[PDB]
């Protein structure tokens, strides 16, 4: 039974991921920041399924919280096999009106946070000479998007970072890959607001917004599949056709 | 039970693919060109497993053979759900000594053949408003490789072609993706010869050549997964770190 | 004074390229297939400018014509410094209605022709331990386009091919790069017809179709610049924002 | 005469860029952080050439300094036509031993600094409905590199950011492109130390390290060429063959 750490597992994509790895019987550390109750329900579901779960409230943009989150999984089970860096937020605004704080917040969490988590997981994984790290980026990091210079910067940064992380870990058998989802129905997407959501829908060749379960399916393949042990330093896009 | 057509399924990657989709209980048309006996054994294995199989000898670079191959699956089962365009060959030589026939043969099979197969599958899939097409390319189509201008051209061509194929089929719900494998141990690779095979091995970050089963695993995800229904027009690389 | 061979130099982009390299004083072989008169006028203009020019009617999809075209420049001047593989055509149609002849014609010229020309130039360039080859592809080879599976395949193929060509020539100091233009106003584009041309115009972030001179400017940099001697195996896109 | 602002113009690439745009007669704001004397000499050279120059000491990772740097060019000449975001540093170390301060410093300058500069230039350029922004990234942002997770993250981030910047500015006719150099002989590269520099040299197909003038040549094309007005949201690589 693999030990999986999923950041931002209380809602949306991270939650679908957590439930799916639980249903496959993994030991899952469900991290949350503010949604304690929602994480607990996730833990309970994983359990009803036969997986094992421990909830952990911590801000992944803070080193202390990150070192603590890893410690909790290691104290509970003996190691960490997989880490899915999913936590993220948006602070949308045209480049011309963007406040430095809007830039910093997105960068601190979405980019630096992924660095902290990856670094922490890696030190543990090096010793065991095995592990998998999956970072959730976005198609926006690839093809940009109006009103999202901050988010685009952070997501693109996750990709360049994951590639070096892949190179450094190759020696100790640690796979590092990135998943780039397109428009997925979640709370993050509910914020851009309906008339806009519809607008985006005519932009998607497959004419359908993706579901959190769609991403989880792909993450599950990368995390558990024996085949995926030969995949590193790559970005995998599930976007229904946007970034063709 | 999905009906899957796999070209070049008598040996290497196509065979691993055929066996794996059979073990999952699909109805598999195992195509072969010259290895009749080896295809039959594949058919038998699929059967021992509980999948269904029909062997079909045909050259996929010929329209007639292609239209015939599709007909045989349609006469047998009622439709085709998935087509995996795997058949391919190499005719290596420096650009400076390359004969037009060495260029043509690689192009006719590896590129035009994929066009023929995709076109044929698509006409059938459009009517049913559903289907998945997976084309096997190569990392060489992405980053080139000395002694393989012909193969690089054809493989890169498969990618551009698959992207348009993805756009045209999006409307009728047909997913088209490409898989780009790195060095995989097979008969194709056995031909470059040992001292060379070793040389290539120090070029692979994960320090391991891939196995046909590694590719099959990924193809199986793309062919069968509900998650993969949201993936189109993308190239997926399994190369142990070469093309990072 | 560099000797430059430009294929398809009688009209559109190839012509703008020919005129611009002539105005910079190069010796230019202006190739044409059917537009003899238009090539002659190009030759005359180059001359009025102070460059030197020789017209050559030949089909670049034929080996004989290609070997002949190279011979003519070599007999005239002592060598070839730059080759710009520009000749190309389109045979648009949905994948579902595409005749094999429509596929073949686009592939024979746009892909194989580039192989023939590059191969011929390379054998000459290897001996001199210097040279530059610039292949004109298209943004379509990168992001696909409905109604152009053939063209997309050929253009993408040009890219993979150019990358291997770059690797093989690196040793003898031969640079090989690709230029990918977006929508450029020319006879090729006049064929898609007005209501369509307007439609495409709202797709271009810079809201302007490109001009043949725009491409020539970039080709001139790659062909003549001392800086461009450090650039190989790359694709350069001038598309006013389509493929961001 | 275009007004060009070049960040980090006292040494290496930024300096070659400054000299070259000066020799073409632009008005150049040469920014520096600590090398006041070296910037002055650059200013003098530009002048001996017939260009115009004003030196400006400021840290481009600070908003105040950035707003001040723009003000100085605007007070001097009436506007800004081109901004080249060149300033950058490295803080190399394996991911496993990387201090948060080593991460932050590289991110603050190389990524956030580019945001500050681009934002400032853009507000000015929007009003004039014209301008060009060229951000210097690195091939490392594309293909990663051991010991440089921080730098790779920042450089990749510059690319995603530049793409959104391109989209937002398209409307007001502002071009935004990125240049990705490979190994260039400069003080930045002198720091990795000789036995390493030699090692890297056998990795370069063209078997030559690039020169600051090579990058300047390409930047000059993008900054001044009428042709480059049709180029946006793209990354241009000069790396002698590394990232093929
Ligand atoms: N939705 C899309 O269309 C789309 C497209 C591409 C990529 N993505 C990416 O997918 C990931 C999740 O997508 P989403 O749509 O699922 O968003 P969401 O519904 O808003 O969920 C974000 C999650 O992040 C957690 N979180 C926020 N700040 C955190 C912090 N400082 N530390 C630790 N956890 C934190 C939240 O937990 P609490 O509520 O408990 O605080 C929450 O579970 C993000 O990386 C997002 O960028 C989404
Ligand atoms: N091996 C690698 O490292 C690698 C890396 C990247 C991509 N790939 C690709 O993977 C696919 C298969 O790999 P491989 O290594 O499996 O090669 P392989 O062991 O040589 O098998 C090639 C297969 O193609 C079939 N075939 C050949 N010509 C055909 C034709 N004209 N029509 C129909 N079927 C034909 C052969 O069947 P018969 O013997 O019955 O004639 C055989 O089953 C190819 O597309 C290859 O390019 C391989
Ligand atoms: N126009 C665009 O928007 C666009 C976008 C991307 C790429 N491109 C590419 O740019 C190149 C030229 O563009 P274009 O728009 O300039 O097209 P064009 O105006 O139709 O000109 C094509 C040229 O090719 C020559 N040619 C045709 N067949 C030939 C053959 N078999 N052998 C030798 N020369 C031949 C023609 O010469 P003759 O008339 O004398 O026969 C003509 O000068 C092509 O590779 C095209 O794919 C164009
Ligand atoms: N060298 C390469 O191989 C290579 C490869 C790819 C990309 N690049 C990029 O090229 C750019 C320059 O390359 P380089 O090799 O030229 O480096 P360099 O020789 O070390 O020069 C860096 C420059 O940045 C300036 N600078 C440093 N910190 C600054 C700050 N906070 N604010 C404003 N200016 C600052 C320095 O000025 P002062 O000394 O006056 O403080 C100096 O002129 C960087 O973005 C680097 O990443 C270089």
């Amino acid at each position: 039974s693999p030990v999986v750490v999923v950041t931002g597992a209380s809602r949306g994509i991270g939650k679908a991921i957590a439930l799916s790895l639980g249903k496959a019987g993994c030991k899952v550390l469900v991290n949350y920041a503010r949604s304690a109750k929602a994480a607990e329900e996730v833990s309970k579901q994983i359990e009803a399924y036969g997986g094992q779960a421990i909830t952990f409230g911590g801000d992944v943009s803070k080193e202390a919280d990150v070192e603590a989150m890893m410690k909790t999984a290691i104290d509970a089970w003996g190691t960490i096999d997989v880490v899915v860096n999913n936590a993220g937020i948006t602070r949308d605004t045209l480049l011309i009106r963007m406040k430095k704080s809007q830039w910093d917040e997105v960068i601190d969490l979405n980019l630096t946070g992924v660095f902290l988590c990856t670094q922490a997981a890696t030190k543990i994984m090096m010793k065991k000479r095995k592990g998998r790290i999956i970072n959730i980026a976005s198609v926006v990091g690839l093809i940009g998007n109006i009103g999202q210079a901050n988010y685009a910067a952070a997501k693109a940064g996750v990709i360049g970072f994951s590639k070096t992380a892949a190179r450094e870990g190759a020696s100790r058998n640690i796979n590092v890959n990135v998943v780039c989802p397109g428009f997925i129905a979640s709370d993050m997407t509910a914020k851009l607001g309906e008339d806009m959501e519809k607008k985006i829908l005519g932009t998607i060749p497959l004419g359908r917004t993706g579901q959190p379960e769609n991403v989880a399916g792909l993450v599950e393949f990368l995390a558990l599949s024996p085949a995926a042990s030969y995949i590193t330093g790559q970005a995998f896009t599930i976007d229904g056709g946007i970034a063709i």
